[PDB]
């Protein structure tokens, strides 16, 4: 009843051009096999949906990688929030959404922008960039570390760890081993920053600590849910704004729009993160024996959830494979879906909103003017390099 597919979702060709192998996911029914790994996939937008609103049946506290804690030992000691279920998730959780809250953002914003502006501004004295290392890498670095207020040495080790955690979620494949061999200097960086005494007051990282004195958090949990902002809050947006920015390059006719109403920067964002879906996958761990688009699925068993390929189903949205800047896209799931939801997402939309509308209001062009080259990673998709040529409005 279940098709039983050969396609490898974690091999450099689907990464390299996943379109076709994730219609043909969707196509073969609404719950897939894949014998590559052993794990059952979800592809269409309904059922990936389904699967994320469902987390007494479809658990993380077992991982949301391949690996099922409940088999293997954990690379690292488990996420507090993105590895636990309720009730353990819930009060680090509200921890996260209170540090970076709505009314946190009103504290960053200024700065934010500012960046945005000061780096769309340098970038056009140049003109021919690099859109990856020189803007969708460097802004993130150039405002985000300092708002977690971590110290000056030791920051080239920021996405590196990011890297390692994102192919971590992916099969023991080389890109896996890769990361994970020697990974020890990346993860010494990391955890001795989430210790309070590394973390500038007032910094995201500092507020983590200060709310060990509520109850919400101990003492002991509060490095780890600092170690969840360093893992998840800079590559992501990194992926993020490299997929807004090679989205204008390639499609003229929507820059121009975004020029002729920079308010649309918000949403012309959000359409690149359900267009790209920069976190691809993620997986859950079933907890009991569940019937899912017909199919019977054992307890303990690994289902693959295609965040990307939802975003594209045509059962769920007109015309997926364009860019639409003024698209309602509300109920796509490149930040997720139900209670484990992007918690950075206002950060996420802060950083891609502030760049694009720097873009909007200083950009006329933006041309592809050299050899683009792709980068690869078990959870991630983006570009290494993506050479443009700005024009100034
Ligand atoms: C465009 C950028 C981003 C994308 C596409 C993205 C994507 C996602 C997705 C799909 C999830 C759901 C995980 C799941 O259901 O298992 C998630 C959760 C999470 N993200 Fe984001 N993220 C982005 C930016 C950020 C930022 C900027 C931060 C922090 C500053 C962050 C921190 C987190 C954390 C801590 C979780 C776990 C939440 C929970 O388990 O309740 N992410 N993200
Ligand atoms: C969305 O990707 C991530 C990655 C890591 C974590 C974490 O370490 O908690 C959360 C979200
Ligand atoms: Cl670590």
């Amino acid at each position: 009843t279940i098709p039983h597919l050969a396609i490898d979702p974690f091999s450099l060709d689907f990464f390299d051009d996943p379109y076709p192998d994730q219609q043909t996911l969707r196509d073969a029914g609404p719950v897939v096999y894949l014998d590559k790994w052993n794990v059952y996939g979800v592809a269409r937008y309904a059922e990936v949906h389904a699967v994320l609103n469902d987390p007494t049946t479809f658990c993380s506290s077992r991982g949301v990688g391949l690996s099922d804690f409940k088999k293997e030992k954990p690379w690292r000691p488990p996420s507090l929030i993105l590895e636990a279920d309720p009730p353990a998730h819930t009060r680090p959780r509200a921890v996260l959404s209170k540090v970076l809250s709505p009314a946190t953002m009103k504290t960053i914003r200024d700065g934010f922008a500012a960046a945005a502006d000061a780096k769309v501004d340098e970038l056009l004295q140049r003109g021919c960039i690099d859109a990856i290392a020189d803007l969708a890498e460097a802004y993130p670095l150039s405002v985000f570390p300092d708002a977690m207020g971590l110290k000056q040495e030791g920051r080239e080790h920021l996405l590196p760890y990011a890297g390692l955690v994102f192919n971590a979620f992916g099969p023991p494949n080389e890109l896996r081993q890769t990361a994970i061999e020697r990974s020890a200097p990346h993860q010494a960086y990391v955890n001795e920053q989430c210790q309070r005494p590394n973390l500038a007051p007032g910094g995201f990282g500092a507020c983590i600590h200060a709310f060990t004195d509520t109850g919400e958090i101990t003492p002991d949990e509060a490095p780890l849910l600092v170690r969840s902002l360093l893992s998840a809050g800079l590559d992501a947006t990194v992926n993020g704004i490299g997929a807004a920015v090679y989205c204008l390059a390639r499609f003229p006719g929507e820059l121009q729009r975004l020029r002729s109403d920079p308010t649309l920067a918000r949403n012309a964002f959000e359409e690149a993160v359900r267009f790209e879906s920069p976190v691809q996958t993620f997986f859950r761990t079933t907890t009991r024996e569940v019937e899912l688009g017909g199919a019977v699925i054992g307890e303990g068993e690994k289902v693959l959830m295609f965040l990307g390929s939802a975003n594209r189903d045509p059962r769920r949205w007109s015309d997926p494979d364009l860019y639409d800047i003024t698209r309602k896209t509300s109920g796509h799931v490149g930040f997720g879906s139900g209670v484990h939801m992007c918690v950075g997402q206002l950060v996420a939309r802060l950083e891609g909103e502030v760049m694009l509308s720097a873009l909007a209001r200083k950009v006329a062009a933006i041309d592809i003017d050299g050899p683009v080259k792709r980068r690869f990673n078990n959870t991630l998709r983006g570009l290494e390099s993506l050479p443009v040529k700005l024009t100034p409005a």
